[PDB]
């Protein structure tokens, strides 16, 4: 099982200037708590967001993606090819954009957060991929988030 897990914007925008403009944290604990104890594969971009003293995230196999071959990220495993990471009973590729466009093949589940916040698209930002129409999905209710911004979970599934 390879799941895709993101929030982004109503847009599609997920990442903007190497971070994220906005931090619900019922967001944050739900996907912890799907990832928990799984394999988590991220791009070395997105490894360089998280700060020193939170990586690797804990009770997780930590994997980065990158073309560098001598790249270090301390308590992970770099991987030169997404194939090498997905070894597990159970991955989730947690970002960024270029990582889950390369991602999607090997997926049958999406987890994904919608923030009603109205981010246009720009130059640059990070995007979440495009699902066809061999994907199911299935929505939840809007939410308010104590950061102010409303939510809902979308989970998605193939075969
Ligand atoms: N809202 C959300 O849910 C999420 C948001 N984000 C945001 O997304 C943005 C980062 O996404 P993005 O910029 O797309 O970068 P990624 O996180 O997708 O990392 C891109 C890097 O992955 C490596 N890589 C890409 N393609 C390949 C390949 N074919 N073979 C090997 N390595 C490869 C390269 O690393 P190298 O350069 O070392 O070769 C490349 O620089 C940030 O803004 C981040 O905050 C991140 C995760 C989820
Ligand atoms: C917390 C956040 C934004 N939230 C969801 N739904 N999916 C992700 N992949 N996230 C994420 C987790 C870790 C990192 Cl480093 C970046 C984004
Ligand atoms: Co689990």
């Amino acid at each position: 099982m390879v799941g895709l897990i993101w929030a982004q914007a109503t847009s599609g925008v997920i990442g903007r200037g190497g971070d994220i403009p906005w931090r619900l944290p019922e967001d944050q604990a739900h996907f912890r708590e799907i990832t928990m104890g799984h394999t988590i594969v991220m791009g070395r971009r997105t490894w360089d967001s998280l700060p020193a003293k939170v990586r690797p995230l804990p009770g997780r196999r930590n994997v980065v993606l990158s073309r560098q071959a001598d790249f270090m990220a301390s308590g992970a495993e770099v991987v030169g090819s997404l194939e090498e990471a997905l070894t597990s009973p159970e991955t989730w590729v947690i970002g960024g954009g270029q990582v889950y466009a390369l991602a999607l093949p090997y997926a049958t589940r999406c987890e994904v957060t919608e923030v009603d916040i109205g981010l246009p698209r720009e130059a640059g930002d990070a995007l979440a991929p495009v699902l066809d129409e061999t994907w199911r999905g299935e929505t939840g209710e809007w939410r308010f988030s104590r950061s102010g911004l409303r939510y809902r979970l979308y989970s998605y599934h193939r075969s």
